[PDB]
DNA sequence: TTTT
DNA sequence: TTTTTTT
DNA sequence: TTTTT
């Protein structure tokens, strides 16, 4: 029994030795985040909000080289270093801690109903968890979901885009809807994070704000204005709209 | 600002607030008025070859990088551009093509007769008389969205969109394949952002598309299970109890 | 007119004005590259099946390169991938249960993989076995090798009836797309079940039916079972419901 | 607006 | 519903 | 514990 690793993988198809892996250190997101975080902080709430409506196209700038920005720069990862999907969810958990304080609420709310990511959930902006799921949206939720406070949020999040993945144009094959939640509970069960009424409660407050969304707005307000001709059709064919 | 590598490390570096823009706004019948000049350069028989073809076809293209002509598809990644040409936009350029040849009695002729053996048609039913119901043929298995956006393709796209959408169980149609509401759902907004009016001949128009698709037979399946196979498949599912056949 | 479908003729399709039709070997593949696997210990082999989806994401890291074989991740009919590796592994491995004292090695160790289990296979004979180095496969891939024929296609409908009690997930595996792709395969090479063929069929397909499949998800998701189907109930149809006071 |  | 990082 | 819509 060896430990699975780079090198043992290339001498188990090239030799005839008999070779098994180990398989059964730790790297925690949450105290990462309580280390980079400070860092973030530096970062206006405006210059954070860019970052998650580009964050797409920023991504693809980064990725043509290595990407030096101040002192840090973005293939195993250490559990020190700083990646595109941890620098994303520092800037998430950052913006969420600033939907406190209401000057800040208000500009991240009115900005946030912008994003190409929002208005395809159609998700409502009304209270500050009304933004805070905004803000998660398309974040890295195994990582996110290590931070405190985040737990439910992330698996509740985790849970309705497995769901709801074919109407909110998720494609399982670039996204793996399955797998991302699979992922968030190895990490609650990894802090020992215990689901109770409290948490669930919170939980289905969060649910709520997802059930109210309507993932698709343009298609369905093109179709009713035509209804009166498409229903016709529908009549003719079998069944009657 | 524009989005260069270096306004993406002030981004994170400052505690200046920065702003930069995403995607490529699309419209298929501007495209479709460049590229079918050379989509006509292509054989009639060449065509429906494509289009019996269409899977099979697709897959050899997406094995690399696809150079054909003064046409490239470039593979895939970094999005798309407004200006590029697409798997789907060239299948829906040689569809458009062909349903302009419907307006020839010779070339009417070859078609029908051609694409009587595809395997989309007969899954149909569809029966091909006339003109009106060959461009519904040569519409089965296309981008109804793109086409639509091209002059006088409207209702034979939209009516062509809910019959699909009311028929989808007789089709055989994975709802998770292919969301056949959604579909209707995008042929609608394309028609209502070219502003598109359905007058009375319009609709007129419409309910004769519609008349061929009700005298249509439509049939599930219709999938690569041989003649052969279909016997002894079902002869499995009922080992595991799970074949509907009878 | 009717011509072979490659790339260079998709090319002459699309640039020429000609008439062409097509009208429709990983197993070369593998007589080439198998004997460079087979110099791997059978130990090995089901060390890499034990650990498919570990070992993958390490391979996926960047370019793989082992002896002079390299996985890059455009591909070579030549070139070596993942897929190709893992099925020329669990073809090596079958043909090792024709060997009565490797029969029990593998019978053993592979009675302890994870796939098998969430199967509950039953392990006693060598098509038992067999069966048990086919789980988590290339189904399309092994039923271009000949004799693999009816094991693969098989297991495909098994997969396709019982993928609901084996926690298969349609999202992430389309098990009705594989068992179309693997009927393409044995349609290409023109494939004939014939009633030995069947009866062959039928022995595999008894053993599976003696199984009891029973699988879960991860570790984790098992655990917290209970807690996580009470969400995913809330979001089932459509609901807009606010809670207000006064 | 994509290997539907 | 052959070629891919498809439980 | 990654360029996962």
């Amino acid at each position: 029994k060896v430990k699975l690793t780079k090198e043992n993988i290339v001498a188990l198809l090239t030799q005839g030795k008999d070779l098994e892996f180990e398989e059964n250190v730790a790297f925690n997101f949450k105290t990462f985040c309580l280390e980079n975080l400070d860092q973030i902080k530096k970062m206006s709430i405006i210059s954070c909000l860019t970052f998650l409506k580009n964050r797409q196209s920023i991504m693809k700038v980064i990725k043509q080289s290595d990407f030096t920005f101040g002192k840090i720069t973005i293939d195993r990862i250490g559990a020190t270093d700083m990646t595109f999907r941890r620098l994303d969810s520092l800037i998430r958990v950052r913006l969420v801690e600033e939907t406190g304080n209401s000057e800040n609420l208000n500009t991240i709310k009115s900005k946030i109903a912008s994003h190409p990511l929002i208005q395809a959930y159609g998700l409502p902006l009304d209270d500050a968890k009304s933004v805070r799921l905004a803000i998660m949206l398309g974040g890295s939720l195994p990582l996110i979901a290590s931070v405190d406070s985040f737990e439910m949020i992330s698996v509740v999040l985790a849970i309705y885009q497995d769901a709801k993945y074919k109407d909110l144009g998720i494609d399982p094959k670039k996204y793996d809807t399955k797998e991302a939640l699979g992922k968030v509970c190895t990490v609650l069960k990894s802090k020992a994070f215990e689901m109770n009424e409290d948490q669930v409660k919170k939980g289905k407050e969060y649910a709520a704000i997802l059930s109210s969304s309507n993932p698709n707005a343009k298609g369905s307000v093109a179709m009713e204005h035509y209804s009166e001709t498409l229903n016709k059709f529908y009549e003719m064919f079998g069944v009657k709209k």
